[PDB]
């Protein structure tokens, strides 16, 4: 490619000496009955609970989830096979070994089988991608509390005054870098919040109502 | 004073020539006994709900809640008497009269017996400038909804993926001035910071049990 | 109001002493029949088309359609009547003209005429507000050219040497205010810009081939 | 020099052992031939179109034309052979190897034969420099597609309002970083876009009519 | 002028109509005199404190110390009897009244009189200037103080732990605006920055001993 | 863990091999009984003031100091048995050695004997980490002087007037990183500054004066 | 227009009703003979140099001049008379008067007039706008200078040490509004600056005697 | 020390085991012989300069100039003997070997040797760190040139008009980081700085040849 590739994907590469036919077309398979939308963890899971495949080629297949987003970011308007041959080329230029005719089909081969199966993992991927795709977003948030103090002009006298100072701390991300956020509150608005979330959450019920002919994503 | 007084505060300096003695200190009396902090809606509502006091003293008397905050915006340390005095002789300078002995003399008569009462209202309005007394604060917010849709890169096929975005718009004061912030969010994190709030809600509950020596405020 | 009415709205407040009931009950039922989405100068042409209304109601129509927006930009969850209660209170406290039972009746009544009629004028002006409220937005551009030339170390040459270096201005919006943006280009680029513009276009025409159900908004 | 030299740029130096004078003359009269304007890659066609010359000198010649551009880059009013003996002298210090005056004098003996041909690529790299010689320059942009839908105070009904939202994100340099830039659109601001685009094109193709005594770059 | 000129300044314009000699030139003697380095209400105090000059020389004279800086911001290098003809004659342009010679000649010749001794007030009026012609300066400050507290996992207990959290608000300028700048702190530093200003004052009192040619100012 | 651990921390990791038990039960009994608050050089004072404890535990105690924070800004509601199972589990993942039940239960035993006592440390670590989370923090200023002169227009003058400029710089952090932050002053404000400090030192003199029920910390 | 006409350009309006034939020609013959590139200034130099026009034209000449950027702002593509008729009617409809077609015949004769003639005009205004049309420009600077003194740690010494630390101030716009910007220097770079800015008139001179067939601006 | 040393200054600590007493105490003397205010280039050249010192002692020296900046940033009040003792044990600590009482006592003794001389040094240094001791300064500049050209809404004819716009670029510092600004200038303010800048460099000449008990650095 133009990009490196660690072993955090040239394990693959390294890997791809021994998985045979059966096992990659059953989970191609399985993958396109898998519900589209889980997450590598997810995939961990459908791998562990197989009981056809063998457990060599999970050294790869939850590698191959990750792999997939990057053989899914790939160009749709441009070649699968051209593609695959021209990054095969870039990777055997940089990469841990220079590919001979045998590693390259065996590559290539393995390549196009998995291609022609990622329906679902790449819905499942655009659907990744696109969820951050804006200006900003969330990880998490957090709140505090004081109970400030006031203080007279006669400091001899017994303070009697309390207060609640509700805090709040975001979690956001620009330009995939981390920052904070702080603001102050007061306990009308965090009912007033607490309120409207809850009536948004009944908007969520309608909608869900409605349509019946779209399944909605739930992902992280 | 230095700063230039309009009939916002004015009426006072001009309406101050009838009003007399039981009135003001039954007041006086009433607000020692008001409970501290109330805002000036709250004080309009005290006094309607008067039955003691003439109708005439009202035209100040809402004033005289925004004129304490002036009136208690002014340094502890000064002397109060020599404040009145120093204030009257600038506002006499840049007044809408020149002031003598008798408009004077009523004028820091009432004054030194309204300082002479203005513990609660002291309080109260120390209250009142500190919530907002830190580097940003809050008034309000909403939330939107997106319902995105997902295009192939074949366009003849029926689009069938469905999205939920949340948005979020606060509102946030910074140097006296008002601003925007916009956010993205989904489902999930919309139950946490409702959960994470009630919680905190609790909390409050908790605290609120604990001291019973402290009354604590619940002011807007 | 809490808000202060010039007489680009007290217009109507004034001019509301003639107005009759038939104009009105028929003008909201052509609004009804109006196609959902017109702009002020939409509405002064539907006016001008006019052949059963008097000229005289014309003087309030087109500010009640900015009034609308004044009238639809109210929460909705405050009752209709009680809110225009409340707002002829505030007016009249700070108004041109104390309010007796008659001109308050003659007020009220159409103007619960009109919000019986708004559903067609509130969805536009929910349409017009949402399309700005993003970050920021557009109005907008130009752009410039140039023909640089190359100077040698040898100033005796003849400079042969020629450029094209396209520029752009943008005028876009934040915080209600205006600024610039200025970038550079060069031919490529330029070509690259229309052609995916171009095939943007296409995707709205296949995106308005698809829904039949739901007629798309075009107001500016 | 006063800069460090990774074998990016030292390779030449370690590589200048055996490249003879027939081929480093030929390849000066062809680079004087070559249409001058040419991008590193660009000269790597070059190159790899040649017959008379070895493959040998490949291995510095592509990095002559990045060393051409820290050879361009050096200050014009400077002695070009005085530069030459200070960068050397320079490099030795912190280079891999100390100078003799064999290594020496094969260095300064090319290197001289270089600047005496560098008129066609100062002149080139020279170009490649100014354009970028601004505030801020371009790199690439996108668009999206929104389909927002419009919720009633009565959600029991068939929304049935549609929407296009263009969105726009430009990617552009200050201080040798990258950022990110976003707007709102509609159809007809698309439109006008694109027509004036359009005939910004006719008007280069104009100015390209006009003038016959210059050739205008087209580097990218 | 260039600039306009309202009473704040035009009021010495219209008040010239009377001043006689000998008042003009013992109050020049006496500024002579006068400790150089005074501020507009001291130049005030020195002239209460007169006893051969009329009250009426007051309606300007303290104008005179505000328009010495508008007469001492002018430029050195340009002379004096021309530029009070140029800006007479732009004045007359803008100004409330067209001059005549006698106006003119009452006018410049005041002028001259006192630019001839404008030694101390220049040199006054070049030292204010100075002071503030940095980047930013400053106003004032305070100082808060919080009794944070600290909340267990188990609400239940007694929360017995305690803090001191200073707080620290300046007031400086930059652009001729103001703003604000907060900051946190801790006992030991407040002792530290303490320390250290007592032994800065020490370091101006040796200072101070030091040089006696030089009378050091003390401007505010 | 999901987070690396360098040495720093596998340190107690590897050294865990030979603590016994009778120490570790001191230790925490001593650790409840040291003074809430303590930094890690007061815990290495505390260590060194030993004589029942081997000197071999030291290897990590100072670690154990640092892991506790480690230890204590784990999430509260998350169970510590099952946090510890997983942050094992996680380390052994990517530790150095792979972990049998030995080491395991050697390693989990002695955890959850620590968390058993980690009161003080926990509330000692909380207080810690608070007086940082805010905007923006402290860390040390300086002072400095100048003796700026005054030049006038003619130049043969002797110079005699004198200046005192005193300069404040603070360092500050915000989002983990260090800054400058420069100013500018005259004595007066000196002064004021070191009074207003002094004051507010009598303030903390007052509070602590009047509660009893709670020791206040003095941490750095 | 859509834009508020002040009397700065509606003395125009209001004066255009004496103005004769042979006065508004010759001076449009006179503005063609004009040397191109005239300020407001220079063109009311032209006109008070005038001897066979009458006085009263000059009313609006030197206002023609400001009217004719407004005239010459407007957009080329679009038809000059019919411009000329959107423009007056959109003031007739916010102007000073309704016009009648006398006015209006007058005004309009005299528009085309006018810019019949505007060629050497435009290209005036052209200019002018240009030279502005980038991201910030220059208006002004100046140099201070200071005598900083070296403080030893033995306060009891004779400071014997010196320095000349030059500061440069400039003014310069973003936006359309000013700003400030500061900077350090020392002897060196002075002379530098000096030095290349010499060289850069230099080139100047060169390029001036290069083109013969072109005549340089010099506006202001 | 706290602060890790590499072999830019490691060098001297590996180094230091053969110099001998004679050489120091001379290369002390010739130091506070030399000019205070030297360059670590200008320190190379007195030390090339040399005759009765020996080749060996150059390895540091230049070194020992850095080092004299790290001997010379410490702090004042800070005994000297104390502070070398802590910062060799924690360099010890921290650096490439342990340190027995030989070493030590050589590397200390030496240290000792230097302090003592370091009058001139430490002057020197201090007046390095000062000059760059504010908000922001200076590196370099260059200017370009440009030759705009005018387009008619007749692009048949020939264009005649032209422009000179220079340009600027400063190179600046903030922060320890370095960044760039951009401004339009033309032929008269090109001139009007020329001139101010000279008029400076007079001013220079007259300060100059005020003072004679003091003698100004040029360093750079």
């Amino acid at each position: 490619m133009k990009y490196k590739i660690p072993k955090n994907f040239l394990s693959g590469f390294q890997i791809l000496s021994q998985l045979d036919k059966k096992e990659i077309e059953e989970l191609a398979k399985l993958l396109g009955e898998l519900p589209v939308g889980s997450n590598v963890q997810e995939f961990q899971s459908a791998i562990q609970t197989n009981k056809e495949l063998s457990e060599n080629a999970l050294k790869s297949a939850d590698t191959i989830f990750s792999l997939g987003g990057l053989l899914l970011e790939i160009k749709a308007d441009d070649s699968l096979n051209q593609v695959a041959e021209d990054l095969t080329n870039a990777y055997a230029k940089e990469g841990e070994e220079e590919i001979g005719t045998e590693q390259r089909e065996q590559l290539i081969h393995n390549l196009l089988i998995v291609l022609q199966k990622a329906e679902n993992l790449k819905k499942t991927f655009k659907a990744y991608r696109l969820l951050f795709e804006n200006t900003r977003s969330f990880r998490k948030s957090r709140v505090m509390t004081d109970m400030r103090m006031i203080f007279d002009d006669d400091f001899q006298k017994k303070n009697q005054t309390g207060l609640i100072i509700h805090q709040l701390k975001l979690e956001y991300i620009e330009d995939n870098t981390s920052k904070e956020f702080f603001i102050s509150l007061d306990n009308d608005d965090v009912l007033k919040l607490s309120e409207e979330l809850k009536r948004s959450l009944e908007k969520e019920e309608c909608i869900k109502r409605d349509f019946d002919q779209v399944q909605f994503i739930n992902i992280k």
